[PDB]
């Protein structure tokens, strides 16, 4: 729909920053379309990324970070509020200790921050989805 | 680039077809971008596939089939002959017992049949990739 896919923006974070989304999956979720954010330390895509999420829609969320090119401990949740065939709205905030990912207002998902979110300058939004938003509050 | 991504196309599959698709990754193989075709038996996206063949570049291939709406035995291949960065020529042939896949004219997997090539009727490239040729051979 309105904004490209994959979607790059240049961005700062500290406690109090929030990252909303707003996006639709590319398919139904049989066919499990993935959705990612990840949070990186340049605005090269291959750069380090201090925080992954990365939905398998109807299946499984995977977490990690990649640090100097290795990614790391996976996390994973089978939590899914996700609804099939529906757009959704995801907020990504920066909490003290941890990102806080609530998806249409409720808490879903955390990640303890392994590097300090300032490290972050750029935002990636990709895989199967169409994205209709993407804020960061400043 | 060219074509629409995802792309579907009406397909009709016997021994002797072959369905060639050019393509290149949306992102460098550290970010594991994915690129599947799914041979479906309808129109639908939702409707049963004869043959998923689904590409982590740089980390592996699955290769299943969805039978009444449940996805059966995954088979995985850690062959990998796609290069980072680079445009793709992928070819998948249909022979009597199986589904040949060359890439970039090397043979690189195989799927024996589950179900006849003849129940295709449409098939499906999406994911990760930009997608520049698609053909089947009638």
């Amino acid at each position: 729909s309105l904004l490209p896919v994959p979607y790059t923006e240049a961005a700062s974070l500290s406690t109090g920053s929030t990252v909303t989304i707003k996006g639709r999956p590319l398919a139904c979720f049989l066919n499990e379309p993935y959705l990612q954010v990840d949070f990186h330390t340049e605005m090269k895509e291959e750069s380090d990324i201090v925080f992954a999420f990365q939905v398998c829609f109807g299946r499984r969320v995977v977490m990690n970070s990649r640090e100097y090119g290795a990614w790391k401990q996976q996390v994973e949740s089978k939590n899914m509020p996700f609804q099939d065939g529906q757009e959704f709205e995801l907020s990504i905030s920066v909490l003290p200790d941890k990102y806080q990912v609530m998806v249409n207002g409720q808490s879903s998902y955390t990640f303890d921050h392994r590097i300090k979110p300032e490290a972050v300058k750029m935002v990636q939004v990709w895989r199967d989805i169409s994205l209709t938003k993407f804020n960061v509050s400043y």
